[PDB]
């Protein structure tokens, strides 16, 4: 009923009682576990999610059962009954966005959950306005290299109409241009979005690190194209502390990781555009973005530069090259004074987070496969820690692509 | 789409559907409400039903399903159980069942080799001395002077109110771990308990970092007996590095033969409590886990110091650099000594081949993602980008409680 959770390095045990608060089903059944899959395959229900959430909020400010709490429940009941929906107060939105981050099982960065700047953009009525808000978000979060976590929340989904959406998967992404002979120039993960940007009238570049425009969509309208001013997009040229040829690879990455395709669910309400951003963990760039074979795929090139023996896997050329690239990422961000965290530091701070949440809430939802870094897994404390995954609300969810 | 889990590979963009999971007769630990896949640990006519199912599986695998021989074997099994409460496997049924328990093991990346397993039948064994003889022959065959061969030895099955055959060691070859006066451990900390049990049963202990443990072997309703493995039978590999000359001076070594001795082999409801099985190593098991786990030999710092890394800051990636060199030392030294070993790249490539074989042969393959993905360079291997369905099929290897 309540899972026993063991750490195998330390021998310590806890019990997860928080999981009893889950009201949504994940993908697993007793017959089979689907925990390694990336994606999933009336008024009285909105009302009961709304009550839960308002109960969560008054409990958080230590005012459960108070006058303010009781009247807010009534405001919500009256509004749903008359209209089929309701609206959040700004402070409730602020609390709900922090909770959705806190509740995100795939995020190793949750020790920071309390420190989140929330921009209320729910008075947005046009793609133009979305663009201004997003530029403000980026300027704030970037902070000249001293990165600050942020989320901008555009207007909620409504029964009668289309969604506000950002078509891009992140605010900052490099173009992937499909070539004559089916090779890719740039980031292969962004081929389709690059093609959508072009067909909506973007004049494309022809480099490996061409920052994409945004496609922003106000309800029931064609998406609109907005070029991000180059001065807003902070980037870090990649070089290596001792390998001098490395800088000649012309490699670079952007400071700001900002997710823009996820849906923020709070108290039954859905925010289909609510982009959020923090700072990078070095392995996201050094290992996945640069070394994935279906991404920039630079491993072999680096290994050859290092004069390694590329003909046999057993020389561990791939491992040796991957470490140096992750090292180049860390050194380069440090040198350019741009916030970054390495995978050892991040995972140690996640273990602390696990302990804080154990005392605070009797548990912490975590997806082991996503928490464990993609190199040096067992060299991190999290490798050795059992984890319970489940869905709490407020939540960030996946949603279908708008096109 | 199909009413079965859809499974994607994100590197290649390819899709399969797992139909094999429908044949799972046993619940794992997950529910719709929470996933517990990262956790290391979880008969009147219930036996008949498991036996019938296994016999159906055997008759399928030889293509005699629905035949007269198939129906007669069924009848023979229920009659035996009807009159004695248990039944017994034919030789060829044991061989099939043992290979299928390996095939079915969600945590094993070596499964491409599953059809190639020497099965030693030791169901006539009646004493601890004879268990020892059997085990020694297994070790000789399996080791084959460095050209390793997968093998399993199967001792008599659990019987109605009669003691189990048990091997007390979790592996046939393990290094002692000696609890020191200052709280620390000399040798392998994983093995402090079994080490202290061996002494308690009369072993005279060494005091080294790599003392091979004796076996504690238990025949039915008898105290376990202690058996020292003849040293010439236990092939070890001293560890050296290909370019770092000082690495040899560290005096590290590991044994050639990984052989699990504490797992239960269940076949058709029959339970083989002593059934040691063995293969060859994947290099990360030694150079990443056994040598670098903090709660194991823990040599990362020492190696990083020799390599002159900055061990005072995480962001120098000293741990990552030392671990790569240790894994390379393990591969290099096994190669030089001509002892079969597989690195984590080759192993994982071969496991993807296996997945594609099993998709065609059976419609899926149970796989535990967290165990299959290697402990270093995870996303550098193809298995990282491959979704996996995990579920229990039988025949199976299972954990069982310690005999003490
Ligand atoms: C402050 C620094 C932060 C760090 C170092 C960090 C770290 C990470 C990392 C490494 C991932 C895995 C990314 C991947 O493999 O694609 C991730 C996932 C995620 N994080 Fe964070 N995070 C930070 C801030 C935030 C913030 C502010 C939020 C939201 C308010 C957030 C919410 C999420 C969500 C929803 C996911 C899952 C993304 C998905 O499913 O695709 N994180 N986090
Ligand atoms: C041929 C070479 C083989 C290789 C390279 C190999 C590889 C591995 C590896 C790397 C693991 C993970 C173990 C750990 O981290 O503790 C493992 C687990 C396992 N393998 Fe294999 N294997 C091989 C042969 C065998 C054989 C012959 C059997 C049985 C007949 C077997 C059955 C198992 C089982 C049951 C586990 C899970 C053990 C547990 O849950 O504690 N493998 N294998
Ligand atoms: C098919 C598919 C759909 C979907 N929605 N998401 C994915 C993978 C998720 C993901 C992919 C990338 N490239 C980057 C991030 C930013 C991760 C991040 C966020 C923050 C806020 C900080 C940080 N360090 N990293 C997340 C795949
Ligand atoms: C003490 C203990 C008890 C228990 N119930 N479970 C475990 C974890 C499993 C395990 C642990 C270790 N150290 C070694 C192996 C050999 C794995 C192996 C086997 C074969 C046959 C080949 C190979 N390459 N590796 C398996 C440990
Ligand atoms: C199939 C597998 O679940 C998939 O490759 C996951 C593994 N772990 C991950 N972990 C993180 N942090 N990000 C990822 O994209 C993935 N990919
Ligand atoms: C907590 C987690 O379940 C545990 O540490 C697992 C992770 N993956 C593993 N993978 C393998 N192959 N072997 C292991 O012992 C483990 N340990
Ligand atoms: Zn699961």
């Amino acid at each position: 009923k309540f899972p026993r959770v063991k750490n195998w390095e330390l021998g310590s045990i806890t019990y997860d009682t928080l999981c009893a608060q889950s009201q949504q089903d994940g993908p697993c059944t007793p017959r089979r576990c689907l925990g390694s899959l990336m994606l999933p395959r009336p008024a009285e229900q909105l009302l009961s999610q709304a009550r839960d959430f308002i109960n969560q909020y008054y409990s958080s400010i230590k005012r459960s059962g108070s006058q303010a709490h009781e009247e807010r429940l009534q405001e919500v009941e009256a509004e749903v009954a008359s209209t089929g929906t309701y609206h959040l107060r700004e402070s409730e939105l602020v609390f709900g966005a922090k909770q959705a981050w806190r509740n995100a099982p795939r995020c190793v960065g949750r020790i920071q959950w309390g420190k989140l700047q929330v921009f209320d953009a729910r008075d947005c009525s046009s793609a133009q306005e979305m663009f201004t808000y997003i530029c403000n978000h980026i300027k704030y979060a970037t902070n000249r290299g001293n990165l600050r976590s942020a989320i901008t929340v555009f207007p909620q989904r409504a029964p009668g109409r289309g969604d506000f959406r950002i078509w891009n998967s992140q605010l900052v992404r490099y173009a992937g241009y499909r070539q004559q002979d089916g090779s890719v120039r740039g980031d292969p993960a962004n081929v389709e979005i690059t093609e959508l940007c072009i067909q909506h009238g973007w004049t494309p570049g022809n480099g490996r690190f061409d920052v994409l425009p945004l496609l922003l969509q106000a309800p029931d309208e064609a998406p609109e194209l907005f070029v991000l001013p180059p001065e807003l997009v902070l980037e870090v040229p990649l070089e290596h502390p001792t390998l001098e040829w490395f800088a000649a690879l012309g490699l670079r990455w952007y400071a700001l990781p900002a997710v823009s395709n996820m849906l923020l669910e709070i108290g039954g309400l859905e925010f289909s555009a609510a982009p959020f951003s923090g700072w990078y963990m070095s392995t996201e760039i050094g290992t996945r973005d640069l070394c994935d074979p279906h991404r920039y795929n630079i491993l072999e090139d680096v290994a050859v530069c290092m004069d390694l023996d590329t003909r046999t896997t057993s020389s561990l050329w791939k491992d040796k090259a991957a470490v140096e690239i992750n090292l180049a990422v860390l050194h380069s961000f440090q040198l350019a004074k741009v916030t970054i965290v390495d995978h050892h530091a991040a995972t140690v701070s996640f273990m602390k987070h696990l302990d804080n949440e154990q005392k605070a809430r009797g548990g912490c939802p975590a997806d082991w496969a996503w928490i464990v870094p993609p190199i040096s897994g067992s060299l991190t404390p999290v490798f050795h820690q059992e984890m319970v995954n489940y869905i709490l609300s407020p939540a960030f969810r996946y949603q279908p692509d708008p096109w």
